[PDB]
């Protein structure tokens, strides 16, 4: 799960 670390 990656949101922040992908944006």
């Amino acid at each position: 799960v990656c949101s922040e670390l992908c944006w």
